[PDB]
């Protein structure tokens, strides 16, 4: 059953046409075959998306897959819930809860909220594009009100390519001015790579700033540039490598030859390739579907004008497309289910800072459930609050009557107490004041040398330092060591 | 379909309004077909051939008149359905005169 | 390899050893914010320069 469909490609969309053209034959033909007409032509104009969804309603397809842009995204939802043909597509999700419409990308806004609510931050710089849209520049103003952020968000993406060179030296000196330090990108991975070289060459790379990419291939763009700069960088991904289908497809990619596929020979792979694969195998899942439920799709007539007047369309493609909300099957990107309406939900997305040997994780976040760390604590040189041993005396250390109720180191308070804060002060440690267990200053024992005390917890290794009333004698120094006396007193 | 029916009809000269979701179709069949299209809706933002609007802009008035009564705290409730021109206007304003 | 690990800030200060001073690359460390000098023996002011 060759079924005849319809197909949308950019020019210059060559990785994911060469990987719809991998996933055709990466699993299929036990069944059903695909009838796939391609359409390399533009996306910006309207007009020739019109004449291309003319043509495969001419055609008479059942089915129509590809990307659109946001000048055409109205046009493409009025002609789809018109005519009932479902259409689904990889690129930016729609604002409005729309019939007809499979849509493959996750949200990404309830993940960046996520993300800078755990960040804790409060004033920052929203460098956006307008060309992707505003949605995620809707959705960050109302948090921004309620959590009483302060945001500058700056439009980016109209500048030419001829003063391309001075205008971001413009703008981020204008940053300057209130001294920012926080910026949150969202474009495509062009402008990415474009502003990440204006910045490493105007210095704005090193320890203190601190960026957070607005993607879903945060490691397809260029990372060698700021790897060691000292800036700290931060993004998300919906492809990880250490799965296991990940890793074979992998290296199915990696074996195949450029040439007969543009852009294939590499390591990693673009999110959106990633997602045109995925779409293959919900598509062919439908197919599958409605043979085990044998429902036939059989046209019995030709198509016509699409300006026919009025039209009047077929509801077994509302059956197909109900069919398709209920696909759940696993993928590229993990796991895939629908709403009541094409969006996605249950998918996952991982955390993504860069460190010196490279990217890593640090934590997931799913479409309910909140940032999750998987308690990644390779920090191997934690300054250890040191044992500083003690005994309660008036007034060089003595209680607070109030110490139950508050904790640790704020319920001791005296001359020791003010000294040892001075004291870590300048030498920049941490401390926790402890008390002796047995309630002495310490002497040896006769006939076995056991020194108890404050002088056994210093002797024996128990304790670390000892801000006390302690007396410098001859028999002290043996044992351990003093400082310069700080208090003189006598008998 | 009324635009198609119009040519079709061998119009002369097009005239009528749109929202903010048709301004990209009437725009990319002018541009196309050369049709002198006029307008009282909300002006565009790139600078598109064949369209004639009578509805003049407002920014710089709008600008101007923050600037008299010479502020620097303000909320700003908008509507979606006109256009997003003047808040991605005021926003630049807002990074400069902080 | 200095312009990859960030040490072009304004405060750091370098003085190029060499005759040829602007034979070498400057785009690169020209907008960043060090100060670098050196040395000329060839003149492009001059008439048969
Ligand atoms: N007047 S006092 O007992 O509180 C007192 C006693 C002393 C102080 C400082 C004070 Cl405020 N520092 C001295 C040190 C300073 C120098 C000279 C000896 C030691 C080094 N030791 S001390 O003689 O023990």
């Amino acid at each position: 059953n060759s079924i005849q469909i319809g197909g949308l490609f950019p020019r210059g969309a060559d990785q994911e046409y060469s990987a719809f053209r991998v996933g055709m034959v990466q699993f299929s033909t036990s069944e059903f075959r695909l009838t796939p007409h391609i359409d390399n032509l533009e996306v910006a104009n309207s007009f020739a998306v019109t004449n291309a969804f003319c043509s495969q309603f001419s055609r008479g397809v059942y089915a129509i897959f590809g990307f659109y842009d946001k000048k055409s995204v109205n046009t493409i939802t009025s002609f789809c819930g018109t005519l009932h043909v479902s259409f689904i597509t990889p690129s930016f999700p729609t604002d409005g809860t729309h019939p007809f419409v499979i849509q493959m990308r996750p949200d990404l806004k309830g993940a960046l909220l996520s993300l800078i609510e755990y960040y804790q931050w409060d004033k920052f710089a929203y460098l956006y594009d307008s060309d992707r849209g505003l949605s995620t520049l809707q959705a960050v103003l109302d948090s921004a009100a309620e959590k009483k952020w302060q945001v500058t968000a700056i439009n980016v993406g109209n500048i030419n390519n001829d003063k391309k060179d001075e205008t971001y030296r413009s703008l981020f000196q204008d940053l300057e001015l209130k001294k920012e330090r926080r910026v949150i990108l969202d474009c495509e991975r062009d402008k990415v790579n474009d502003i990440v070289d204006q910045v490493i060459t105007i210095g704005k790379h090193v320890k203190g700033y601190h960026y957070i990419i607005a993607n879903l291939g945060f490691t397809d763009g260029d990372l060698l540039k700021i790897q060691f700069g000292g800036a700290e960088v931060s993004g998300f991904q919906i492809v990880d490598y250490d799965d296991s289908l990940v890793s074979k497809f992998i290296e199915r990619w990696s074996t195949l030859e450029e040439k007969e596929y543009p852009g294939a020979h590499t390591a990693t792979i673009k999110y959106t390739s990633a997602l045109t694969y995925d779409a293959v195998q919900v598509m062919t899942e439908a197919f599958r579907n409605l043979r085990k439920q044998r429902i036939e799709i059989s046209r019995r007539g030709n198509a016509g004008d699409c300006l026919a007047n009025p039209a009047v369309p077929w509801g077994q493609g509302v059956e197909i497309e109900r069919a398709l909300k209920q696909v759940q099957v696993e993928g590229l990107s993990g796991n895939i289910k629908f709403d009541q309406n094409g969006k996605r939900i249950n998918y996952t997305i991982n955390i993504m800072e860069l460190k010196t040997n490279g990217p890593r994780k640090i934590g997931y976040w799913s479409e309910v459930d909140k940032m999750v760390l998987t308690e990644d604590d390779t920090s191997g040189l934690e300054q250890k609050t040191v044992v500083v041993t003690t005994i309660l005396e008036s007034p060089y250390v003595m209680m607070k009557k109030n110490h139950e109720m508050l904790e640790g180191n704020e319920r001791y308070e005296g001359y020791c107490v003010d000294l040892a804060a001075e004291i870590a002060k300048h030498c920049g440690f941490k401390y926790k004041l402890t008390i002796v267990g047995d309630g002495k200053y310490g002497a040896r024992d006769a006939d076995t040398k056991i020194w108890n005390g404050m002088v056994g917890e210093l002797v024996y290794g128990k304790a670390d330092i000892a801000i006390a009333p302690l007396t410098i004698t001859l028999v002290r120094e043996e044992v351990i060591d003093f400082s310069k006396p700080f208090m003189s007193l006598g008998i």
